[PDB]
């Protein structure tokens, strides 16, 4: 067999059936004969590219699979990267090499110190020794990218390696299992249930691996098991908990003072599956106030070191969730009352308000909704005002990152086809990859995208208003015809700009067969 | 003074007066007072903001200053380094930080690792140690990019160090002259002269950095007064000679045995300001021919080291350009007699053949017009087509990477207002940095954009169809209006769907005010 | 508080007492003030200092703090590093670095890019961006060191940063528990049960992290309930199993081929705590032969991904081993028989045969020495012939990198001061680290350095044999005495040039009172 059969046998028998990609000369000769059983999804961008393999694999909860080419490919993806690291998002990503006989010259797309180039937002970064490994590298990349904790993994493949004869002991590869599905010992595991079932007034912290791992029903019957409070750690980028259920919180300021705020007079807080913590904002002050301690269970080694306070377990969030909310008692305390609805803010006949908009796409999405939040100034409105019942509801740029909510929209589409995607996206996060609209229209993915257009980087001026720092430049982004990008791209355009407009532009996307981009006027 | 009082008075007393950027909430207290003298330019995604400014550097022939968020807008700018290493781009790249207070708990938009992240791409790559040595890192980014080879570099601030106190010794900063500005030693010197002028069939071939250092005239005298063919170094990211100078030979093939064919015959080929070479397609065969030995002059220490043949001597391009010109001996051998006119391809009423949108833009533009080349099958009918009697004059992606012309495309003209840039992008090539196109809108930079629509990945099919490669996916891209995009981003777009609304659009798109983009419906 | 008497704290607080160092200019201001309740231990070359705290890490089964001078003495001590990162051993290795204010003009003893220096050999390297951070981060470089799988970190520290005042909220680092005990969840554990229960001719290979686990008892139950034999992976660094217990088969060989042949007709094979595998020599073949399945259970993702065959579950070795030994039915099968004697080497009133001097040491040695092995070509021999009835009896170069034992042994003595230690090293060997032997004599540690002085380098002599490679210089090394060597170092030392002389050393030997250098004359 050839290494191009042996690696597509490997990626089939591993689960592999989708390459996410943009194609080069590298590349090619991977691409040639592509199986019949596999499915190519271009974008026109690298970022793109990824971005699109990243939200298929957070929400399809498996690996995803992208090729690009050499050095320019891997480097226009490297700002996704970023936010895939932070999320813990199982990526294995392949870049296309020269023929290993030009190398040496530097030939135009030799990918240079190649493994170096994405670190540091890879778990594994490789480039083999010869035609032969490929496959066992392939292997070795797979298995990294899916062991606790998830993430992005890096793969160079000389262009002329595929044609060359496999090591016919490469079928060992083919049906490896590899686990990473670990819990605390039971003699300490017993020792935290205890202290869980004898705290007085514990509370429980949320983050983006509970959703990952499909652990927020555990998480339910623990926290209605000790009832306790529940917050989602701060810069979520996801939603670990069902945000109508009675314990339930909402997102947490990603500060040092505030957080140690909401949380003094709890005696014990548990996080799963969260950084401890995303903080953002300067907010100084006590890490914990006196009377709170805190237990982490992170899957991440480098969450669990750098915690400034607190006990730790390294494990997988889905394996500890089952078993706590198995094992600890039923509290006789009363049962945590839900949070008040959301007020409606008053709304004239004129430019929307974002509470608007989240009030009525709460009132018209289906209840199996998911949302992407690129809107950067209505965070903390968005989070209060939808109701996402459902694990896998909810993406937002892990690092920070614009950019990602778009194409990461569509590659949830394509995970859920049943569930409708609406991508909410600020008129200055559109554009970082707003080429990815293409993908939708082609495939006829049917994400809905709704564009927040109020002229300007609103956040940012936010932080400047903070800072108080005048005399910014670059903070305003007028001029941006959403709807003729998306013509320009294929997908269905209307425009909102005020809310009877709203309501009818949302139910024709609603009730339309492809993707669909609807620019909403807001408020400045 | 404070940091920022510093290092603005250290970036104005060395000539930078431009900030490129993308703005984030790790750069506000960077942005913030900026200076009346200072400009900014906003770009909507960092590819761009890079591209931008890699074409303004370039053209220039001076550094350009960059501005990026964090580890994910540096992230989104790596394709657009790679290139600019290819190109020896001096970039001076900086990014912003978190407060020093939250790095170690890896608050969001923490930069990890950050030196690491930008490398193999860039000549020098730092985070400073305190607030005070932010100056004089500053400094030595600034010298890094500057001095022979020319390159991009990257600095990571950390946001809060711009407001604490600069040390006064800092001034001893702001008017350092450093120079690379040198030539081998007159006795070796003296030895080359002598092999130039003792060969009896010389070749000449010229590579981006004669461009770069303004030695193109000077590399016409010597051609001139040795009699020889002078040939552009492979894979050519800018244009070092006029193109109908009598001894001009043209673009090189990237080939091993299809240059060292070109080269027979020839007993001394200089090479100036190239490596040696950019091959790119498999070609093997011998390096050189029997009796033909070579001499290569390079500002780059990496090229003389990797060249597989040949002596080799490394220092400023400029400098040994003026000397060589000026001290060889006027052969009393034939000037070389110009290369014919091109052919002339049938052309009927329907979509054009770029041979003729390659002829009619020679016909039409002005004399000193500048060209980027991002319509990647169609170079070497481009080479062969446009009289480009000036330097500066061509711009193509030095590393090959597709998202750099259309951008770059607004920095040359941002650099050269009194020449009308003129930037031929293929369909595919487009998309990968169109939103760049919004800087042209606002800030009214008039570049044209003549975007070759044929529908497909044409260089890929081209390269597939070598390999005799079948079932290749992902080569098409049918279904993008780039008029709806040209309106989307706010820049006047035109059509052409035949050779005589060709010339209809670029009589309009010359006579405009501000930039253009005509969609060119070219043969598949 | 300072920076300074913050660190000690945190340090005492998670149980670190002793600095394992070659001080230098940049730790002086660590250094002063030491603690008294703290104890530093000098060695005269990094090599040294860091292979005597290795040996003292993987004897106490805990970490390891070392202080070593910027980049020199960081770079002398990488080889060290090498073994450190294969035998997983938890070493927490601090560098001082030069003062903030001197770092910008690379003053003498600036580490630059100094967390780039000792990768890849470290789990985490990092210098902090502000001296209030140092003590998090030293919280970071012990959790990182401790945690499966154990390693050694690296952290860089300006050496005017301890003066400074901490930030008062590192009062939450000093408790800081964290757990990585963790093992498979219960319905995939009685899985792997059912099938160990179900094997009809199971076998056990165990690796070093079975030893390092402590987890030797619970293998020999394990081993005893499957009626299973028991080999130690190849290039084994520590010792997982009693060596003359009935199930034990000894050392693999270190080959592909040779490994899938012992394994035939073994329908399940159980790995616990070891690479798959370490192989050394060319050995083609097949990895396992038709009719054998291998399950691993390993402390690292690394080896998990990497493993060319065979399930894997990533857990902690001791958790994992105490719940299998707990679990698995009692087999009816027939205990394994024990391996036979070995044979009595024909030895005449001359120089020593090596398989002499293993069974004099074990004739004559307490039943509960510690051996360690850096006589390289005299391994299989020695693994035959020495009844290691006790965990942490053996110790080898984890990397192969020599210069491990002579320091190691030093600090497995001090970790062990009721077990004898005694080295068994090459004449070779023995010079890398040959300094070390000062320490033993400065701090009365009473190790016994049994040296075997053949002249020569003999494991490359019979590889060369192997190769049938002809004319290879430098493999003999004539010219030592290492009587005179020991007495530069202050050790007593004494000569074996016969059986009886080697019996009268090893008496005098075992009854002093410092450490004692036999140099044995052994056969070419
Ligand atoms: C890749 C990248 N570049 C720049 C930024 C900086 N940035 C920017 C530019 C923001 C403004 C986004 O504008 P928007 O229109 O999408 O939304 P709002 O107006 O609601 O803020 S928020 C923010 O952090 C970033 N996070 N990521
Ligand atoms: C960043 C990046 N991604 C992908 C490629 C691969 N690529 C691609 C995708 C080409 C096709 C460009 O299509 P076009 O429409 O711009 O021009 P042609 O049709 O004339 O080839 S040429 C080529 O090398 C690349 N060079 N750089
Ligand atoms: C740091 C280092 N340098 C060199 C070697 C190479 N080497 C060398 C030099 C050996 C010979 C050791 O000689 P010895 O006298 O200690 O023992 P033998 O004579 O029994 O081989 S075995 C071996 O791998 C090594 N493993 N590590
Ligand atoms: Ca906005
Ligand atoms: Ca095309
Ligand atoms: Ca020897
Ligand atoms: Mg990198
Ligand atoms: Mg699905
Ligand atoms: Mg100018
Ligand atoms: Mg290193
Ligand atoms: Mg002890």
């Amino acid at each position: 067999a050839s290494v191009h059969g042996t690696t597509y046998e490997l990626l089939r028998r591993q689960g592999i059936d989708t390459v996410f990609g943009n194609p080069g000369s590298n590349e090619l000769p991977f691409l040639k004969d592509f199986p019949e059983d596999f499915r190519y999804i271009l974008a026109l961008q690298e970022a793109c590219v990824v971005g699109i393999a990243d939200g298929y694999a957070q929400a399809s909860r498996k690996p995803a699979f992208i090729n690009l080419l050499s050095a320019a490919g891997t480097g226009n993806a490297m700002g996704a990267l970023s936010n895939a690291w932070n999320s813990h998002s199982p990526l294995i990503v392949t870049a296309g090499q020269q023929t290993r006989a030009m190398i040496g010259v530097e030939a135009l797309l030799t990918n240079v110190d190649a493994a170096n180039l994405p670190r540091p937002l890879v778990k594994w970064s490789y480039e083999p020794a010869s035609a032969a490994e490929v496959p066992h590298a392939m292997s070795r990349a797979i298995h990294m990218a899916s062991m606790a904790p998830q993430g992005p993994v890096y793969l160079s493949v000389p262009y002329d390696d595929w044609d060359k004869d496999a090591d016919p002991q490469s079928h060992h590869l083919f049906d490896r299992h590899v686990s990473s599905s670990v819990r605390l010992n039971d003699q300490d595991l017993d020792i935290l249930v205890k202290a869980l079932n004898s705290a007085s007034n514990p509370a429980i912290v949320l983050g983006p691996d509970v959703d990952a791992a499909n652990a927020n029903a555990d998480c339910v019957m623990l926290a209605e098991r000790l009832k306790a409070p529940v917050w989602v750690a701060p810069s979520a980028p996801r939603c670990p908990f069902p945000t109508r259920h009675p314990c339930f919180r909402g997102l947490m300021p990603a500060g040092i003072a505030a957080i140690s705020q909401l949380l003094e007079g709890h005696d014990v807080v548990l996080v799963i599956g969260a950084p401890v913590f995303r903080y953002h904002q300067y907010d100084p002050g006590q890490y914990l106030k006196p009377g709170t301690r805190l237990i982490s269970v992170t899957c991440d080694p480098l969450e669990a070191a750098r915690a400034p306070m607190g006990d730790a377990i390294v494990a997988d969030i889905g394996a500890m969730a089952s078993a706590l909310a198995n094992l600890v008692e039923e509290s006789s305390r009363q049962l945590p009352t839900a949070a008040p609805e959301p007020a409606k803010v008053d709304q004239d006949a004129g430019r929307l308000h974002p509470e608007t908009v989240f009030d009525t796409l709460n009132d018209m999405a289906p209840e199996n909704a998911i949302y992407l939040n690129e809107s950067t100034s209505t965070t903390a409105q968005m989070w209060q005002r939808l109701n996402m019942r459902n694990p896998g509801s909810y993406y937002f740029c892990a690092a920070g990152g614009l950019g990602f909510a778009l194409p990461a929209a569509i590659g949830v589409q394509l995970a859920e086809p049943e569930r409708q995607v609406i991508a909410v996206i600020g008129d200055g996060s559109a554009n970082y990859s707003i080429s990815a609209l293409w993908t939708a229209a082609q495939y006829n993915i049917p994400t809905i995208f709704v564009i927040m257009n109020n002229g300007t980087y609103g956040a940012l001026r936010w932080f400047a208003g903070v800072l108080e720092a005048e005399n910014v430049p670059g903070l305003d982004v007028p001029g941006i015809d959403f709807r003729a990008l998306a013509k320009g791209y294929g997908v269905q355009a209307l425009k909102a700009d005020n809310l009877e407009q709203l309501k009818g532009s949302l139910q024709e996307a609603l009730s339309a067969k492809g993707p669909v981009l609807i620019e909403v006027s807001t408020v400045s």
